[PDB]
C-alpha cells in the first residue's frame, strides 16, 4: 500500500508533514519534501498572489512533491448583532491587557467555495499536491486540479466523510482521528461529532478498499506509522510530531509549552475559533454553554476576534490565550531539524 | 513478544474482554480453551453467586481465565436526588403503563465496599483478576498476588497508569476513546481526556513499566498486530464477542450491532449515571439540556434505567436497552467463540 502511495505523489517516503496554518512554512514544508516524504503548507488566510508567492518559496527550496492545503468550509455567515454581543462579553479579557474590543470582525479566512481566485492560481502553479480541510470541493473543481497532473487529498472524520470524499473524486481520503491536533475535519459540526479515534476510523475506511487512506492523529514515532500501516494506511499525516522543528514558526512560547508538563494534556475546544480544535488548554478554553456566555458567532468570524485578544496579551507579554494547538501524542514529541525528523521516522518504521 | 503471555501462562495475548451482562462462563470458558483468555464479571452478585460461577468457568476449562470486579468510588445515596430524577423519568414509565420505582439500590457494589469478595477471590484463585473504575489499595492488590493471581486494572490515561503502577498491578489494560461500555475513568468527574486507542497504548508502552493490553476498537487480527506495533503486549476485545452464541447478548441486541445502527456509537452517561459507549437509543440524551435534573450517583442511576428497561420490554419496546458496541462495531462478525479465537490468531499471523 505505501509502494502504491508514495508512487502516486512523487515520493519516496509514505510520511506527510501536515500542513499547519501559521505553524508550516516553506522551509519546513521543502525540508522534508528534500528527505524524502511530502511537505506541506497552508495557504487559507493569504490573498492568492500571496498563495502563489508561498508556493513559489518552497519550489526554490526543493525540487521534490509538495502539498498545498485550502480550507473548503461553508463560508462564514456574518451576523454583526451576534458578533457584538461576543465582543462584549470578551471586554473584560482585553481590558486585562489594556485593550478594547475590535470594533468589527471579519471573514479573514475565505473558503475555497467562495474566493474564485485560488482554483486558477492553483491551476497555474501546479504543485504536486492541493489538499482540502472541513469539506471537499465539487466535483468539476477536483477534476480540474486532476487534469493538469494535481493529486487530490480531502481529509474525512468519519465513513460518512469518506463517502463524499470518494462522490468528489479525490485520489485519497486523509482519515483524521480524535487525537488529532488542530481543527477537526468535521464537515457539518452542527450534525454533532461521531469524534472517533484513528485505530478504528483508519480500519473502517481501508476495509472500505476504495480509497488510499492516510492515517491522521496522534502518530508520533515509526511504530505509530508501523501501526497505521498494519490497520491499512497507505500513508500518514503528521503535525504535532513537526511543531518543534526548528523550520517551523511556532514561537518560543509554544515550543515551550509543548516541550513541558502542560504536553500531558490536549483538549477540545469551539471557542477559540468557532470550530472544533484542539490544543494545549489556556484562558481561551472555555464552556460555550455556561450560563452567561453568550451564542457563538459562525467561524471563522470567532477567531478574528480571537486573535485580537492574543495580540493584545501578546503585547503586554502575556501567552494565556495563544493558539498552542497539539494532538494526543504530544508526549511523545521530540525537538529535531525536520530532515533528520523525516529520516528517524524512517528508521524507526524500517 | 511473550511478555503477556508467560504471565498469565496461555498460548495467545487476546483476551476476552468482561462483560457485564454479556459475557457468561460458557463464553470464557470457549475462549481460554482455545487458548486465549477468557473473562467473566461478577459485580452486582453477592460473593458466593461470584464463587459459583467461577466454579461454572472451572466446570468448562483448566485454562487461564480472568475475573472481573468495579472497582468504582462507592455510590452514594441521596434521596432527594434520586426522587427528582424519578420524576424526570416519570412520563417515560408511564408510556408504558407502569410507575418508576420508590427508591433506587446501589445495585452494583464496589470492590472497595463490599468486603466479602476480596476473600472469596484469595479461595477460588482464578488465574488473573482485573479492576474496572479504580485500583484497589496496594496492600489488596499484594493479597491477590501472594497466592499468584495476576492482578489487571484498567486506565484511560497515563495519570490512572501511574495509579495502577503504584497499586504495583502485574499489566495496565490501556482503554481507547473506541471502547464499548462503560469507560474507565477513575474519577469523571474531573472530566475526560477521552483519548484515543492509538495514542493511549503508544503513550503507556512508550513511557511506562508495565505490559499494556490495548482495548478500544481491535476486531481483527490487523487491529491485534497494530497494538503489538504500538508496544501492547496483548489486546482485549468486547465488542468482537458480542455476536458470539455462547455470550447472554439477546435477540435484539444481536440484531441491533449486525444491522444498520452499527454505523454509528455514542456515549452517554444518563443510562447508568457513568458514561458509556453503545447504539443509541432513547436513554441516550445530554445530561446538560435545559430541564435535566442532576444526575444521581452510579450506579442508582443504572437501577432506575433497568426498571424503565423492564416496563418497556413488557410492551414490546427496545429502545431503551444497554447495547453496548466499540467504534469497530461495523466490523463485528458473528461466528463460535472458539471459531473466532482462531480466525483471530490466523489474521495475527
Ligand atoms: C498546529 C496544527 C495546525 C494544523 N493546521 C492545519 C491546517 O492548517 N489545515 C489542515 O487541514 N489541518 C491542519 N492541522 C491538522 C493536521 O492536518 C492533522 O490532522 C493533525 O496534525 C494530525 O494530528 P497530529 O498532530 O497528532 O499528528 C493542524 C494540526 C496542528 C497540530
Ligand atoms: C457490552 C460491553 C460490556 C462490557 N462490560 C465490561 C465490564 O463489565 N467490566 C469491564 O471492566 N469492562 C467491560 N467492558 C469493556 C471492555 O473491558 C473493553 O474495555 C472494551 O470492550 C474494548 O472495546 P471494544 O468493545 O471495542 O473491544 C465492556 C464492553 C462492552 C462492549
Amino acid at each position: 500500500m505505501t509502494d502504491r502511495f508514495t508512487r502516486l505523489l512523487g515520493i519516496q517516503q509514505p510520511i506527510i508533514q501536515a500542513p499547519m496554518l501559521g505553524v508550516s512554512t516553506p522551509a519546513l514544508a521543502a525540508a522534508v519534501s528534500n528527505a524524502g516524504g511530502l511537505g506541506s503548507i497552508a495557504i487559507t488566510g493569504s490573498a492568492a498572489e500571496k498563495g502563489r508567492a508561498l508556493i513559489r518559496e518552497v519550489r526554490g527550496l526543493t525540487d521534490k512533491p509538495f502539498n498545498v492545503n485550502l480550507f473548503c468550509h461553508r463560508p462564514g455567515q456574518a451576523d454583526p448583532a451576534r458578533e457584538r454581543a461576543w465582543l462584549d462579553y470578551l471586554k473584560p479579557l482585553f481590558a486585562e491587557f489594556g485593550a478594547e474590543p475590535p470594533v468589527r470582525l471579519k471573514n479573514i479566512y475565505l473558503s475555497f467555495l467562495e474566493d474564485p481566485t485560488l482554483l486558477p492560481m492553483l491551476l497555474e502553479e501546479r504543485p504536486a499536491a492541493v489538499s482540502f480541510h472541513f469539506g471537499a470541493p465539487p466535483r468539476d473543481q477536483v477534476r480540474a486540479l486532476q487534469a493538469v497532473g494535481i493529486r487530490v487529498l480531502v481529509c474525512a472524520t468519519t465513513p460518512e466523510e469518506a463517502a463524499l470524499v470518494e462522490a468528489a473524486g479525490a485520489d485519497a481520503v486523509v482519515a483524521q482521528g480524535i487525537e488529532a491536533g488542530g481543527s477537526r475535519g468535521v464537515f457539518e459540526p452542527e450534525r454533532g461529532d461521531a469524534a472517533i479515534g484513528t485505530l478504528a476510523l483508519v480500519r473502517l475506511l481501508a476495509a472500505r478498499g476504495s480509497l488510499p487512506v492516510v492515517a491522521a492523529g496522534g502518530i508520533m514515532d515509526g511504530r505509530g506509522i508501523r501501526a497505521a500501516l498494519e490497520l491499512g494506511a497507505s500513508a500518514v499525516q503528521m503535525g504535532t510530531a513537526f511543531v518543534l522543528c526548528p523550520e517551523s514558526s511556532a514561537n518560543a512560547a509554544y515550543r515551550e509549552a509543548l516541550k513541558g508538563p502542560r504536553a500531558a494534556r490536549t483538549a477540545l475546544t469551539v471557542t477559540m475559533s468557532g470550530r472544533s480544535a484542539r490544543g494545549l488548554p489556556n484562558r481561551m478554553f472555555f464552556d460555550a454553554a455556561a450560563p452567561g456566555v453568550p451564542p457563538l458567532p459562525d467561524y471563522p468570524f470567532v477567531y478574528d476576534a480571537t486573535k485580537a485578544l492574543q495580540t493584545a496579551a501578546l503585547a503586554r507579554g502575556n501567552h494565556d490565550f495563544a493558539a498552542q494547538w497539539a494532538g494526543q501524542g504530544a508526549a511523545l514529541a521530540r525537538e529535531l531539524p525536520a530532515a533528520e525528523l523525516l529520516r528517524t521516522l524512517v528508521e524507526e518504521l524500517r
